[PDB]
């Protein structure tokens, strides 16, 4: 990372953007490398801008009764804004007065205009000086405005993240990741560039006043006709803007919903594949896209007319201005040409610059208002004592989850809870599924506010969640969690949590890079990493919500005896548990039942109780037909224009006066009106944008289909930020920005080519004069696009870390707030912001360099032309000047065309990224009895890696019960996934004589019914979550829910079976989701079932629910039951034990437990009575 050249530069180098030379030379030859990017200027760093805006916003909040964010932004940026606006206005003024000199210079070609031939050289000098000053005034101001806009955007994003970290729990249920992602994605690049157009709300009226004053000279009272036409057109454009904004308002919610569903699906792709649910998800997304595309199409239709307003107004203004003048007296061709010259500037001011500025103000003020409304939301109440007597006490606590029901005080989740615990004691909390154990910890943490009662303690806490949270980084980073590294503590914690055995089996040992969510590890490994993180922190109170759910009895016993009771014997602990052995040595015991305290006391009492354009064009067949139709109409118009033009030169008082020496004006007039003569009407414009929108629809469908069928090895590489970035920003670009940009480019190209051909055919000496300018423009464009494409790719990639950080911050907010690590995460977010800023700044600077170089080349050519024309003009007409000035007039449209081509190529990178995503590789009654045979099965996760399971062979009789067991991290889930071909495999598997190499993947996967270890619940109704294909009547669903035991749970919510679940099922407790998975497995009438720990955190009472069902729901079925619970192993006939990456088979569990002394000694005694009666 080398220092940016901007900081240490020169004044002339800054004015001409010369400091960008080293990068442009470097990327023209080769690929840009890591050491090619500069550090950002210190003024753009996120910390400084965040601090400044935060101070101004706090002053605004603390001073005024009606605060406004726009006031703080003004106090931060107004002076520089006005400073650049003044120079922008001075630059724009020079265009208004250019016809005064150019018109006289052109009139001097006529020998009858003896007066203007006297001072031609002075007019030429003045024109050259004007041309030089305009370039110097315009481009630096535009760069300054872009820089200011970038600074505002960065500051606001920092404020948004800081506010997000403080949101109250009651507010979180109303905002999803989709809404925040949409908010960031919408303003990420548009806000910066709007500032370059903002000043035209007052620059344009002054231009109109000056131009009307100047047109009064030539045509006094007849100019008002054209002005009235323009004032009607402006009203029309205002109305069109209102309709477009109305269409945008109705579309945003549907985009947020689609983003939520897509992110959830791609996160749970493994369950999606195991369920064979791909088509259902595709149908859901297609239904959402169909609703949003209609609004997109209507907005595009209204934007087409708004854009075409400029091109169709050219003929009307001139004709309406001239007709009264040419009727009540004569008119000369010179006056007509001068009127056209002035009217071009007038039309650009009225129909292009002012409405764009008005729309920019609308968009920016709306975004700022939305940000302020977000910034004024309800916050987590931190009001509590940070120092007490270390006697943790809870008195008369009654709590409600529903804010409306609680304020109306709707049933309470907690009712009159009392307890008191001393320093260094242990309290064990027990109860049935859904009793309110997690909710009690929520109250103690302060995330759930009680209506009645109160809780007192010191305030330094540590927290271990039922659902583990893993952040991006290594294992050591996940454990030390942003504080200093201590060797003795780290070793003690690593040893105590039984992690050394799993740590010693990794290539990086401990520096393995864990992704977001820890999908590389098993369930028990993630749980133990979370426990180690909780124990590493020093605090006065440790809350542990059921940390032994995914562990075998031996590991659980070791951890409980060596960590909770030995390593923290002198601290205050609250452990949620259901094992009766753990309750014996608890100092105090609390038992919950349906929100009430069934018992509080002691145990002793309880016993007593470039080929990218071509693909894009050929995606859809109708676009080709539309383009050919446009070309045919264009050819007909060109031919008609040529025929009409040749007639005036072949044919010979009237309203128009033409002399012999003044006829050269005719061609000059044609070039001034071709913009209107070759304008694309609604017979060509509307079908084009319609078909481009259709192309966007097709591309999104293909992208989603391609993603859903990739192999797991490919899918495991992608990050959540990358998925969100590609599906949000690139798709939005393809939907909105590409069609109209393409329309503008095509219109400009048609105008240029038509004018060139028509002029050249009659005068084949202008084409040859225009050749060198065209060549120079093309060479410069080719040179610049070699570096520009790479820089745009880097900037596009730079967005992903921001979204990834936001997603991971949202997932683990409660842990972050409990530990008190908000500043650390804020620093990481600022890092991501700066990383994006470097590339974005480098792209903007190079773009400014290119535009200035094009402008300078045009100026040099015009300066050379003007003096030659004046010099070679003698007593006769200046033929050389006549040809050269007309040639230079045509290049004026070519410059605009080249800039339009640059922005089109900039937008096409999104198409290239979508295509890269589309080309991902594809991973691609018979079940009569249920027999299986496995022969030499080997399994691995990546090709050429460690083999988790090597050379396994066994067989199963049809309709038999098999118990799969092993230590946490052995590879039971690996064997379960190998059955469904979810990883890389070798060997053969046969079901009733049919091998998996004889049929397709879908048919093989349809033979199984599965219960995965990770439960997937998406946004939708209860009914939709139970079956997405809608093939069962509500009677059958209700009967199944009766059998599983989900009656009261479903009837607890206002919409019985129609309630919509949000936040991945936030309202449901942990065991209810397992019950929802068992109901899914029951609804599928599958002959072979693979169940991965169906009872993970259930109490023995609730386990009786899953019992009896395996004996009624699945009677004649082959069941493979992976379980850590010893009781469940009493209903198996075959046993498979995984150890040393190998599988061993047993007939009786007494024989199994005879050969393992430690494991037998770990068995609970009541279980031992049930095993050895
Ligand atoms: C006689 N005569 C001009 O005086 C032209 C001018 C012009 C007028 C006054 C001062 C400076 C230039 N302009 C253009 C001119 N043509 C083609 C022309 O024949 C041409 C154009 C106009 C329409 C399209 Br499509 O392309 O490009 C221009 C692009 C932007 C602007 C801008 O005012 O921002 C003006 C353009
Ligand atoms: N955000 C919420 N809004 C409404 N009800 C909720 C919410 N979160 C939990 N509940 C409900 O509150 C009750 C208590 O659930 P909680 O998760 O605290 O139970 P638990 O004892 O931890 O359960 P488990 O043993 O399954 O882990 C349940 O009926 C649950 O559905
Ligand atoms: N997606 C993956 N990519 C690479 N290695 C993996 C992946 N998933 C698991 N592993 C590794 O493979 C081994 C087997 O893990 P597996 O999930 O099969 O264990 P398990 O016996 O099911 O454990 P638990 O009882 O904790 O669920 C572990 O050491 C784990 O780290
Ligand atoms: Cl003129
Ligand atoms: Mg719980
Ligand atoms: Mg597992």
């Amino acid at each position: 990372m080398q220092r940016s050249p901007l900081e240490k530069a020169s004044v002339v180098s800054k004015l001409f953007f010369s400091w960008t030379r080293p990068i442009l030379r470097k990327g023209y030859r080769q690929r840009l490398e890591l050491s090619d990017i500069y550090q950002i200027p210190s003024v753009d760093s996120a910390d400084n801008l965040s601090e400044k805006l935060e101070r101004e916003w706090d002053r605004e909040l603390a001073s005024k009764k009606n605060p406004k964010l726009i006031n703080a932004l003004r106090r931060c940026f107004f002076w520089r804004f006005m400073f650049y606006g003044i120079f922008l206005y001075l630059g724009e003024v020079t265009k208004a007065v250019q016809p005064l000199l150019l018109g006289r210079i052109i009139a001097s070609y006529d020998p009858d205009n003896k007066e203007e031939r006297s001072i031609a050289i002075y007019l030429g000098i003045g024109l050259c000086l004007l041309f030089i000053v305009r370039t110097l005034l315009l481009h630096p101001a535009i760069f300054g405005l872009h820089h200011i806009g970038m600074q505002m955007r960065i500051a606001m994003f920092s404020l948004i993240y800081k506010k997000t970290l403080k949101l109250s729990s009651r507010v979180l249920d109303k905002i999803s990741i989709g809404q925040l992602v949409s908010l960031l994605s919408n303003n990420l690049n548009k806000f910066d560039e709007g500032l370059a157009l903002a000043h035209f709300v007052w620059i344009a009226p002054l231009q109109v006043a000056l131009l009307m004053g100047l047109i009064w000279e030539l045509l006094q009272a007849s100019a008002f006709c054209g002005l009235g036409f323009l004032i009607v057109l402006a009203l029309f454009q205002a109305g069109l803007g209102r309709m477009m904004m109305k269409y945008r308002d109705q579309r945003a919610g549907k985009i947020s919903e689609r983003l939520v569903i897509t992110s959830e699906m791609i996160e749970n792709i493994q369950s999606v594949k195991a369920y064979c649910w791909e088509e259902a998800m595709e149908k859901m997304i297609e239904n959402l896209r169909q609703t949003e595309l209609k609004l997109t199409r209507k907005a595009a239709y209204v934007r087409y007319f708004n854009s075409s307003a400029f091109f169709f107004s050219g003929f009307f203004v001139v004709f309406l201005s001239v007709l009264p003048y040419a009727l009540i007296k004569g008119i000369i061709l010179r006056k007509i040409f001068t009127t056209i010259s002035f009217c071009i500037v007038l039309r650009m001011a009225v129909t292009r610059q002012f409405p764009w500025a008005v729309q920019t103000w609308y968009d920016s003020l709306g975004a700022i208002n939305k940000i302020q409304d977000f910034l004024q939301k309800q916050e987590y109440k931190t009001l509590e004592y940070n120092l007490t007597t270390t006697e943790v006490v809870m008195e008369n606590v009654t709590a409600f989850w529903e804010e409306g029901f609680g304020e109306l005080f709707g049933t309470p989740v907690l009712k009159d809870i009392n307890f008191k615990i001393e320093r260094g004691q242990l309290l064990a909390v027990a109860g049935s599924t859904g009793a309110g154990k997690t909710s009690l910890l929520m109250v103690i943490m302060g995330e759930l506010e009680p209506s009645e009662g109160k809780i007192k303690h010191s305030g330094r806490i540590s927290f271990c969640s039922q659902f583990s949270w893993i952040m991006p980084g290594t294992i050591k980073e996940n454990i030390i969690f942003g504080v200093s590294y201590d060797e003795y503590r780290y070793r003690s914690v690593i040893k105590a949590c039984q992690l050394e055995e799993d740590i010693s089996k990794f290539a990086e040992k401990d520096n393995i890079v864990l992704g977001e969510g820890g999908i590389t590890l098993s369930g028990g490994q993630r749980a133990r990493i979370s426990l180690a993180r909780a124990v590493y922190k020093d605090a006065d109170l440790y809350l542990l919500d059921s940390p032994f759910g995914y562990l075998d009895v031996l590991t659980e016993k070791e951890i409980f005896e060596s960590c909770v009771c030995k390593l923290m014997a002198n601290k205050t602990r609250i452990l949620v548990t259901s094992k009766m052995e753990h309750l014996k040595k608890a100092d105090k015991i609390l038992i919950l039942h349906e929100g009430s305290s069934y018992f509080y006391g002691t145990f002793s009492e309880l016993q007593n109780l470039w080929n990218t354009y071509l693909r894009y064009i050929t995606v859809h067949k109708s676009l080709i037909f539309v383009l050919i139709w446009c070309l045919v109409i264009f050819l007909a118009e060109v031919a008609a224009s040529l025929v009409v033009l040749w007639l005036l030169g072949n044919t010979p008082s009237y309203a128009v006066i033409i002399t012999s020496t003044s006829s050269y004006y005719v061609f000059y007039i044609y070039v001034g009106v071709a913009d209107t003569l070759l304008a694309m009407g609604f017979f060509r414009g509307l079908p084009l944008v319609h078909t481009l929108i259709t192309v966007s629809k097709i591309l999104h469908h293909k992208m989603l289909h391609s993603v859903l069928q990739a192999p797991m090895s490919t899918l495991n590489t992608l990050k959540a930020g990358g998925i969100l970035n590609r599906f949000s920003k690139d798709i939005a670009i393809l939907d909105d920005l590409l069609p109209l940009t393409i329309f503008d480019f095509i219109q400009l190209l048609l105008i240029v080519i038509g004018a060139i051909a028509v002029v050249a055919v009659l005068q084949p000496y202008i084409f040859v004069a225009t050749v060198p300018v065209i060549v120079a423009f093309i060479m410069l464009r080719a040179y610049f696009l070699q570096t520009s494409q790479q820089l745009k790719q880097l900037e596009s990639e730079g967005r992903s870390p921001i979204f990834t950080h936001l997603v991971t911050s949202l997932k683990g907010l409660w842990t972050l707030r409990a530990f008190g690590r908000q500043p650390y995460f804020e620093t990481l977010f600022h890092k991501a912001l700066n990383l994006h800023t470097a590339n974005w700044f480098l792209y903007l600077s190079t773009l400014r360099w290119f535009q200035m170089r094009i402008e300078m080349i045009f100026v040099i050519f015009f300066i050379a032309v003007t003096f030659i024309s004046i010099l070679t003009t003698g007593e006769g007409e200046g033929r050389v000047g006549i040809i050269l000035t007309l040639a230079m007039n045509i290049m004026s449209t070519l410059q605009w065309a080249v800039n339009s081509s640059i922005d089109v190529d900039s937008l096409m990178r999104s198409v290239s990224r979508v295509f890269k995503f589309i080309d991902m590789p594809t991973e691609g009654i018979w079940p009569s009895g249920g027999q299986m045979t496995v022969k030499d099965l080997t399994a691995k996760y990546t090709e050429g890696g460690n083999a988790i399971l090597e050379n396994i062979s066994f067989s199963i009789s049809p309709g038999q019960r098999v118990g799969l067991l092993g230590r946490t991290g052995s590879g039971k889930s690996t064997l379960l996934s190998a059955f469904l071909r979810l990883l890389n495999t070798e060997g053969e598997i046969q079901i009733d004589g049919v091998s998996w190499d004889s049929i397709t993947l879908q048919q093989w996967r349809k033979a199984f019914g599965v219960i995965p270890q990770k439960v997937f619940i998406f946004s939708g109704t209860f009914r939709k979550n139970l079956d997405p294909y809608e093939q069962w009547s509500d009677q059958e669903i209700w009967k199944v829910a009766d059998e599983v035991g989900l009656r009261s749970v479903i009837e607890q919510f206002p919409g019985k079976l129609d309630f919509v679940l949000v936040d991945g099922g936030c309202v449901l407790s942990h065991g209810h989701k397992q019950l929802m998975c068992l109901a899914r497995s029951v609804l599928s009438k599958a002959k072979i079932l693979l169940l991965d720990q169906p009872s993970a955190h259930l109490d023995p009472v609730t386990y009786q629910i899953i019992r009896r069902t395996l004996k009624q729901a699945f009677a004649d079925c082959t069941v493979i039951l992976c379980e850590h619970r010893i009781e469940a192993m009493l209903e198996c006939q075959q046993f498979l034990v995984i150890e040393e990456n190998k599988v061993r088979q047993y007939d009786s569990i007494q024989k199994l437990l005879n050969e393992r002394s430690l494991f037998r000694q770990a068995i609970s005694p009541s279980d031992r009575v049930k095993l050895f009666p």
